[PDB]
């Protein structure tokens, strides 16, 4: 029944620094092709959420040294979050990116949120929050203490990387299923 997930296989047992890592946090790129299917397609990301328990989520970090907008874009998600309308928000970036490319510029991020009803005074205002800051700030932090090499990039208790091509091949709700369990696999191990 319950699959004997592989060090090596499965996983690598990375080495952080990190005092705080997230129990559960996902490296992704509005830019990277496979990091959209995860969250629309395959659907990596509702399979793994739906298995969480309630005093844990999928914390979604997004990489900054990525492409022109890498910057701007982890501003927004910062605020997407802080505004809540981050579960909202992330399909019109990944649309806007890879879908009609008709993000170009960081004042075009600001139009996707004026679609949702934050006018580009309420986004200003927003992307000067301390809360805002720090999320940012702790996104490009990690992405260099946790030593992201790809995305997307899940990452368990700070100490487990996921290889994401090891999982079950059949079709992707097997997969996605596969990826759920592998996670789970990862948080229920010993400290």
């Amino acid at each position: 029944n319950a699959k004997d997930y592989q060090a090596g296989k499965n996983f690598t047992v990375i080495h952080s620094t990190v005092k705080q890592p997230p129990p559960l946090v996902e490296f992704f790129s509005f830019y990277c092709g496979p990091c959209y299917a995860f969250a629309e397609r395959i659907n990596v990301d509702t399979a793994i959420r739906k298995r969480l328990p309630d005093d844990m989520k999928l914390e979604k970090y997004h990489v900054s040294q990525m492409g022109p907008l890498g910057p701007a874009l982890t501003e927004a998600w910062a605020v997407a979050q802080y505004a809540g309308v981050d579960g909202k928000v992330e399909k019109l970036l990944f649309e806007g990116l890879q879908v009609k490319r008709d993000i170009k510029t960081a004042a075009d991020i600001v139009k996707v949120f004026n679609q949702l009803g934050i006018t580009s005074e309420k986004y200003a205002e927003m992307q000067s929050n301390f809360m805002v800051k720090a999320l940012i700030a702790r996104q490009d932090n990690l992405v260099e203490k946790m030593k992201v090499h790809g995305t997307p990039s899940f990452y368990v208790s700070g100490k487990y990387h996921i290889n994401n091509a090891s999982l079950a091949q059949d079709d992707y709700d097997t997969y996605a299923e596969d990826m759920a369990n592998l996670v789970l696999f990862l948080l229920n191990k010993p400290l």
